């Protein structure tokens, strides 16, 4: 019924949002690794110059 | 009745998670802007050869 169908959709939406949080945090971590990499390359292209 | 309560707390969780997601997306956007700025610094250095 209505109450239980609403419960089900809310549980799925909560799970969808938790996954999105975990995905964004992982993307933030990936980005942190990308940034140290490009930093060393900006330093290296100053030396290589 | 327990479903009204369960639904209520799931709705609050949905609302808190959406705000978390918004914050994380703003952090990620800023991190990517910071990366773009150094990528333009990088493209200068390889161009100076
Ligand atoms: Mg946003």
């Amino acid at each position: 019924g209505e109450l239980l169908s609403k419960n089900y959709h809310l549980e799925n939406e909560v799970a969808r949002l938790k996954k999105l949080v975990d995905d964004l945090e992982d993307e933030l971590y990936a980005q942190k690794l990308k940034y140290k990499a490009i930093s060393e390359e900006l330093d290296h292209a100053l030396n290589d110059m």
